[PDB]
């Protein structure tokens, strides 16, 4: 059994606080999970994803578990074929986050900008922000592609709490569980798989 | 022979001129050189590259050539499958995309911006301007990869004057040509 995570478990304040009270108090909570099940389930990650997560968990704090029951692997690329309708997913997906990043920028700038502020410092946070928005559309509209890709090869299930995901997992045939509910999860797991839970 | 066409020989100044001096005189002169092929060469299009074309064209007044001489296709999307670094080369062109829309938004606020706007004006102008050149980064990297998939099941060739397009098509093996240079290949078939 394989699963591909999202980055939601970890840090997205909503669900990853049924893991812990941080990032890396829930990454902590999830590699116990990990390391309970190690040989018998395998969980990925794509290394941009992964990169993503430990820009907020403390890496250092949580050796060797965060090293040894992560896996992270890009997908294969090369000789592989889609569906084409994967382009129109991906095309979806970054109209999708580019738009909430306008308005996350937007709101940004609306709380530290005063009415005494001259022309050009207004323009330079909007552009900042905006800038800042469409990279990260991109680059999240990639890695959601990663996620996708990986356990389409893998044959593993997404673990993710964003819908977009969900539905492109749904419509790929790929098997998917929503993230709010992976350490119920994870606690069947151990129970059907034996030792302390 | 088949080809797909980009916007490029009607819409873009610098390649239509070789055609017309405005886009319906280009596509007059180029439905001049399709009809003379009829039933030799095909041309097409995917239908949001014809809609936008003839959004700077006078379709009523270039009946029955238009219709006739250039073929509205949509390529085929069920049951097809591509390959995977397609998706990569959508997302560069995407952001190339992008970043063109960028300088024109950049552009355009610089000049409609002025001293006097309070904070709600300078930011409905940043945001009018940035969600235009959003919405147009996006449409034009979906109707990339139209061109690019119907020249593809059409074993088409692609004319463009777009680096990003013919970057694309190098690296898939799809025939394509300089649109820039398209007339005088026209002028070529005609004389055979």
């Amino acid at each position: 059994m394989r699963f591909v995570l999202d980055t939601s478990i970890f840090v997205n304040p909503e669900v990853r606080d049924r893991f812990g009270a941080s990032p890396t108090e829930a990454m902590k909570t999830f590699l116990d999970y990990a390391g309970r099940l190690f040989g018998r389930v395998e969980f990925y990650m794509p290394p941009g994803i992964y990169r993503e997560v430990v820009h907020f968990v403390d890496e250092e704090e949580l050796l060797p578990g965060i090293e040894l029951y992560i896996i992270k692997k890009p997908p294969n690329v090369h000789d592989i074929r889609i569906p084409a309708f994967v382009v129109y997913e991906l095309i979806e997906d970054v109209r999708r986050r580019i738009d909430k990043g306008l308005r996350v920028a937007e709101k940004a700038v609306r709380e530290s900008v005063v009415e005494t502020d001259n022309v050009d410092k207004i323009i330079q946070k909007l552009r900042r922000n905006y800038r800042r928005a469409l990279r990260e559309g991109i680059v999240d509209s990639k890695e959601d592609f990663e996620l996708i890709l990986l356990a389409k090869e893998l044959d593993a299930t997404i673990v993710s709490a964003d819908v977009g995901i969900l539905t492109w997992a749904q419509k790929m045939g790929i098997k998917w569980v929503d993230a709010a509910n992976f350490r119920e999860l994870l606690e069947g797991l151990v129970k059907k798989l034996g030792g302390k839970n």
